[PDB]
Protein backbone atom coordinates (compact mmCIF):
# COMPACT_ATOMS: atom_id res chain seq x y z
CA UNK A 1 0.00 0.00 0.00
CA UNK A 2 1.94 3.03 -1.05
CA UNK A 3 3.18 5.76 1.15
CA UNK A 4 2.30 9.40 1.00
CA UNK A 5 6.03 9.93 -0.20
CA UNK A 6 5.45 7.36 -2.73
CA UNK A 7 2.27 9.39 -4.22
CA UNK A 8 4.50 12.65 -4.96
CA UNK A 9 7.43 10.32 -7.02
CA UNK A 10 4.07 8.72 -9.10
CA UNK A 11 3.19 12.56 -9.36
CA UNK A 12 6.02 13.56 -10.42
CA UNK A 13 7.21 10.74 -12.90
CA UNK A 14 2.92 11.50 -14.07
CA UNK A 15 3.63 15.15 -15.13
CA UNK A 16 6.87 13.91 -16.94
CA UNK A 17 9.40 15.13 -14.61
CA UNK A 18 10.59 12.18 -12.99
CA UNK A 19 12.74 13.15 -9.73
CA UNK A 20 15.81 10.98 -8.70
CA UNK A 21 16.14 7.80 -6.58
CA UNK A 22 18.55 9.07 -4.31
CA UNK A 23 19.97 12.37 -2.83
CA UNK A 24 20.74 14.97 -5.60
CA UNK A 25 21.98 18.46 -4.32
CA UNK A 26 19.66 20.85 -6.59
CA UNK A 27 20.50 23.49 -8.77
CA UNK A 28 19.52 26.75 -6.75
CA UNK A 29 16.35 27.30 -9.20
CA UNK A 30 14.85 24.65 -8.19
CA UNK A 31 15.34 25.65 -4.54
CA UNK A 32 13.77 29.01 -4.69
CA UNK A 33 10.97 27.09 -6.39
CA UNK A 34 10.54 24.62 -3.87
CA UNK A 35 10.79 27.58 -1.55
CA UNK A 36 8.17 29.33 -3.42
CA UNK A 37 5.84 26.61 -2.88
CA UNK A 38 5.83 26.35 0.78
CA UNK A 39 5.39 29.87 1.38
CA UNK A 40 1.87 30.05 -0.75
CA UNK A 41 1.08 26.87 1.16
CA UNK A 42 2.21 27.70 4.46
CA UNK A 43 0.05 31.38 3.93
CA UNK A 44 -3.12 29.75 3.06
CA UNK A 45 -2.98 27.30 6.11
CA UNK A 46 -2.01 30.38 8.01
CA UNK A 47 -4.71 32.51 6.62
CA UNK A 48 -7.45 29.69 7.54
CA UNK A 49 -6.13 29.34 11.16
CA UNK A 50 -6.75 33.14 11.80
CA UNK A 51 -10.11 32.70 10.19
CA UNK A 52 -11.44 30.57 11.90
CA UNK A 53 -9.95 32.19 15.57
CA UNK A 54 -11.43 35.13 14.51
CA UNK A 55 -14.69 33.03 13.98
CA UNK A 56 -14.35 32.11 17.69
CA UNK A 57 -13.68 35.55 18.83
CA UNK A 58 -16.78 36.21 17.34
CA UNK A 59 -18.53 33.86 19.60
CA UNK A 60 -19.14 30.98 16.81
CA UNK A 61 -18.56 27.55 18.08
CA UNK A 62 -17.00 25.82 15.34
CA UNK A 63 -18.39 22.35 13.86
CA UNK A 64 -16.07 19.71 12.56
CA UNK A 65 -17.64 20.76 9.17
CA UNK A 66 -15.97 24.01 9.09
CA UNK A 67 -12.83 22.45 9.36
CA UNK A 68 -13.29 21.25 5.84
CA UNK A 69 -10.80 24.41 4.23
CA UNK A 70 -8.22 24.05 6.98
CA UNK A 71 -7.81 20.69 6.54
CA UNK A 72 -7.90 21.03 2.71
CA UNK A 73 -4.63 23.83 2.94
CA UNK A 74 -3.10 21.38 5.40
CA UNK A 75 -3.38 18.32 2.41
CA UNK A 76 -1.50 21.12 0.41
CA UNK A 77 1.04 21.88 2.48
CA UNK A 78 1.78 18.05 2.90
CA UNK A 79 1.98 17.76 -0.60
CA UNK A 80 4.51 20.65 -1.07
CA UNK A 81 6.63 19.22 1.48
CA UNK A 82 7.00 15.70 0.29
CA UNK A 83 7.20 17.74 -3.43
CA UNK A 84 10.02 19.10 -2.02
CA UNK A 85 11.68 16.46 -0.48
CA UNK A 86 10.86 13.95 -3.83
CA UNK A 87 12.57 16.35 -5.77
CA UNK A 88 15.88 16.21 -3.60
CA UNK A 89 16.03 12.94 -4.31
CA UNK A 90 15.13 12.05 -0.24
CA UNK A 91 12.88 9.45 1.06
CA UNK A 92 10.87 10.95 3.11
CA UNK A 93 10.02 8.20 4.81
CA UNK A 94 13.39 6.90 6.06
CA UNK A 95 14.11 10.80 7.19
CA UNK A 96 10.53 10.28 8.86
CA UNK A 97 10.80 7.93 10.79
CA UNK A 98 14.13 8.90 11.96
CA UNK A 99 12.81 12.00 13.23
CA UNK A 100 9.60 10.15 14.93
CA UNK A 101 11.42 8.25 16.78
CA UNK A 102 13.13 11.53 18.36
CA UNK A 103 10.17 12.74 19.07
CA UNK A 104 8.51 9.82 20.83
CA UNK A 105 11.91 9.97 23.21
CA UNK A 106 10.76 13.42 24.05
CA UNK A 107 7.86 12.31 26.49
CA UNK A 108 9.23 12.60 29.69
CA UNK A 109 10.10 16.19 29.37
CA UNK A 110 7.79 19.23 30.39
CA UNK A 111 5.13 21.16 28.44
CA UNK A 112 5.45 24.59 27.34
CA UNK A 113 2.82 26.95 28.86
CA UNK A 114 1.20 26.95 25.14
CA UNK A 115 1.28 23.23 24.92
CA UNK A 116 4.20 22.18 23.44
CA UNK A 117 6.30 19.22 24.42
CA UNK A 118 9.42 20.38 25.51
CA UNK A 119 13.14 17.85 25.25
CA UNK A 120 13.99 15.86 28.50
CA UNK A 121 16.86 16.36 30.57
CA UNK A 122 19.61 14.44 28.33
CA UNK A 123 18.30 14.37 24.85
CA UNK A 124 19.82 13.58 21.53
CA UNK A 125 18.32 14.75 18.52
CA UNK A 126 17.41 12.54 15.37
CA UNK A 127 20.71 11.20 13.04
CA UNK A 128 19.20 12.64 9.69
CA UNK A 129 23.01 12.66 8.36
CA UNK A 130 23.08 9.05 8.87
CA UNK A 131 20.05 8.94 7.22
CA UNK A 132 20.93 10.76 4.02
CA UNK A 133 24.24 8.32 3.87
CA UNK A 134 22.03 5.27 4.04
CA UNK A 135 19.78 6.41 1.27
CA UNK A 136 23.10 7.79 -0.67
CA UNK A 137 24.16 4.28 -0.73
CA UNK A 138 23.09 0.99 -0.96
CA UNK B 1 -5.30 -12.97 15.07
CA UNK B 2 -6.90 -16.44 16.76
CA UNK B 3 -5.10 -19.93 16.71
CA UNK B 4 -4.78 -19.99 13.62
CA UNK B 5 -2.52 -17.33 12.77
CA UNK B 6 1.26 -18.57 12.16
CA UNK B 7 2.43 -15.31 11.27
CA UNK B 8 1.55 -11.89 11.72
CA UNK B 9 3.69 -8.92 9.68
CA UNK B 10 1.40 -6.05 9.33
CA UNK B 11 2.11 -3.16 6.94
CA UNK B 12 4.37 -0.41 8.44
CA UNK B 13 3.20 2.31 10.23
CA UNK B 14 2.18 5.93 7.88
CA UNK B 15 3.45 8.81 9.16
CA UNK B 16 -0.03 9.93 9.73
CA UNK B 17 -0.52 6.88 12.22
CA UNK B 18 2.61 8.44 13.58
CA UNK B 19 1.84 11.40 14.66
CA UNK B 20 -1.26 9.52 16.44
CA UNK B 21 1.28 7.48 18.44
CA UNK B 22 3.11 10.53 19.31
CA UNK B 23 -0.18 12.20 20.52
CA UNK B 24 -0.97 9.59 22.76
CA UNK B 25 3.13 8.96 24.07
CA UNK B 26 2.80 12.80 25.33
CA UNK B 27 -1.00 13.24 26.31
CA UNK B 28 -2.01 15.39 23.56
CA UNK B 29 -5.80 15.22 22.43
CA UNK B 30 -5.97 12.90 19.51
CA UNK B 31 -9.48 12.92 18.84
CA UNK B 32 -10.49 9.54 16.61
CA UNK B 33 -12.85 11.63 14.43
CA UNK B 34 -13.03 15.03 13.37
CA UNK B 35 -13.17 17.64 16.42
CA UNK B 36 -13.90 21.45 16.39
CA UNK B 37 -10.87 22.47 18.02
CA UNK B 38 -10.39 24.98 20.98
CA UNK B 39 -8.68 28.06 20.12
CA UNK B 40 -5.83 27.04 22.48
CA UNK B 41 -5.13 24.20 19.81
CA UNK B 42 -5.29 26.14 16.70
CA UNK B 43 -2.92 28.93 18.02
CA UNK B 44 -0.10 26.09 18.97
CA UNK B 45 -1.05 24.64 15.38
CA UNK B 46 -0.20 27.90 14.29
CA UNK B 47 2.73 28.51 16.55
CA UNK B 48 4.75 25.19 15.72
CA UNK B 49 3.70 25.44 11.63
CA UNK B 50 5.27 28.97 11.52
CA UNK B 51 8.33 27.86 13.76
CA UNK B 52 8.80 24.96 11.19
CA UNK B 53 8.41 27.04 7.91
CA UNK B 54 11.01 29.22 9.55
CA UNK B 55 13.70 26.75 9.88
CA UNK B 56 13.10 25.22 6.74
CA UNK B 57 13.85 28.58 5.30
CA UNK B 58 17.06 29.12 6.97
CA UNK B 59 18.08 26.03 5.86
CA UNK B 60 17.68 26.90 2.12
CA UNK B 61 19.11 30.06 2.54
CA UNK B 62 22.40 28.51 3.92
CA UNK B 63 22.66 25.93 0.75
CA UNK B 64 21.96 28.93 -1.54
CA UNK B 65 24.75 30.79 -0.08
CA UNK B 66 27.02 28.24 -0.17
CA UNK B 67 26.57 27.19 -4.14
CA UNK B 68 26.37 30.75 -4.76
CA UNK B 69 30.13 30.85 -3.43
CA UNK B 70 31.18 28.15 -5.08
CA UNK B 71 30.70 25.23 -2.62
CA UNK B 72 30.50 21.69 -4.10
CA UNK B 73 27.14 20.44 -2.24
CA UNK B 74 26.88 16.47 -1.47
CA UNK B 75 24.22 14.42 -0.46
CA UNK B 76 25.27 14.78 3.06
CA UNK B 77 24.92 18.70 2.75
CA UNK B 78 21.19 18.06 2.09
CA UNK B 79 20.70 16.66 5.76
CA UNK B 80 19.77 19.57 7.66
CA UNK B 81 17.42 21.08 4.78
CA UNK B 82 15.42 17.09 5.23
CA UNK B 83 15.48 17.05 8.67
CA UNK B 84 13.74 20.79 8.96
CA UNK B 85 11.66 19.47 6.13
CA UNK B 86 10.32 16.20 7.95
CA UNK B 87 9.97 18.39 11.13
CA UNK B 88 7.40 20.44 8.81
CA UNK B 89 5.15 17.39 8.05
CA UNK B 90 5.69 16.55 11.42
CA UNK B 91 3.92 19.57 12.92
CA UNK B 92 1.57 18.93 9.82
CA UNK B 93 0.46 16.00 10.19
CA UNK B 94 0.30 17.03 13.87
CA UNK B 95 -2.31 19.51 12.92
CA UNK B 96 -4.72 17.14 11.24
CA UNK B 97 -4.00 14.29 14.18
CA UNK B 98 -5.41 17.16 16.64
CA UNK B 99 -8.34 17.99 14.83
CA UNK B 100 -8.97 14.16 14.67
CA UNK B 101 -8.96 14.40 10.78
CA UNK B 102 -7.25 11.30 9.26
CA UNK B 103 -4.56 12.63 6.87
CA UNK B 104 -4.18 10.01 5.17
CA UNK B 105 -8.03 10.22 4.11
CA UNK B 106 -7.90 13.95 3.08
CA UNK B 107 -4.16 13.72 1.18
CA UNK B 108 -5.75 10.66 -0.69
CA UNK B 109 -8.38 12.82 -1.90
CA UNK B 110 -5.96 15.82 -2.57
CA UNK B 111 -3.67 13.39 -4.45
CA UNK B 112 -6.57 11.91 -6.71
CA UNK B 113 -7.35 15.32 -8.13
CA UNK B 114 -3.88 16.67 -8.55
CA UNK B 115 -2.97 12.96 -10.08
CA UNK B 116 -6.01 13.23 -12.59
CA UNK B 117 -5.45 16.56 -13.59
CA UNK B 118 -1.84 15.99 -14.80
CA UNK B 119 -3.82 13.23 -17.22
CA UNK B 120 -5.34 16.35 -18.90
CA UNK B 121 -5.29 21.94 -17.80
CA UNK B 122 -8.07 19.79 -16.90
CA UNK B 123 -8.98 15.94 -18.27
CA UNK B 124 -12.77 15.49 -19.49
CA UNK B 125 -14.66 15.14 -16.21
CA UNK B 126 -12.36 15.91 -13.79
CA UNK B 127 -12.98 16.38 -10.28
CA UNK B 128 -11.31 18.30 -8.34
CA UNK B 129 -10.84 17.60 -4.38
CA UNK B 130 -13.81 17.32 -2.24
CA UNK B 131 -12.64 17.34 1.21
CA UNK B 132 -15.43 18.66 2.96
CA UNK B 133 -17.27 14.80 1.25
CA UNK B 134 -13.80 13.08 3.43
CA UNK B 135 -14.50 14.72 6.90
CA UNK B 136 -18.31 13.78 6.64
CA UNK B 137 -17.00 10.16 5.60
CA UNK B 138 -14.50 10.45 8.84
CA UNK B 139 -17.31 11.68 11.22
CA UNK B 140 -19.71 8.41 10.12
CA UNK B 141 -16.45 6.04 10.21
O1 LIG C 1 4.49 19.91 20.89
C1 LIG C 1 5.23 19.48 20.06
C2 LIG C 1 6.70 19.64 20.20
C3 LIG C 1 7.60 19.11 19.17
N1 LIG C 1 7.05 18.44 18.02
C4 LIG C 1 7.94 17.88 16.99
C5 LIG C 1 7.83 18.68 15.64
C6 LIG C 1 9.29 18.69 15.19
O2 LIG C 1 9.55 17.41 14.50
C7 LIG C 1 10.02 18.78 16.33
C8 LIG C 1 10.15 20.19 16.81
O3 LIG C 1 10.65 20.21 18.13
P1 LIG C 1 11.73 21.38 18.56
O4 LIG C 1 13.07 21.01 17.99
O5 LIG C 1 11.25 22.71 18.02
O6 LIG C 1 11.75 21.45 20.07
O7 LIG C 1 9.17 17.99 17.44
C9 LIG C 1 5.59 18.27 17.86
O8 LIG C 1 5.14 17.72 16.90
N2 LIG C 1 4.68 18.80 18.91
MN1 LIG D 1 -4.32 25.18 -1.37
MN1 LIG E 1 12.27 21.95 13.14
MN1 LIG F 1 11.94 23.92 16.29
Amino acid sequence: PPTNAERLHEFHRAIGAATPERPTPPPPELLRLRQTLLDEASAEVRAEIDHLLARQAAGEALSAGDLAPLAHELADLLYVTYGALDQLGIDADAVFAEVHRANLSKASGPRRADGKQLKPEGWRPADVRGVIERLQHA
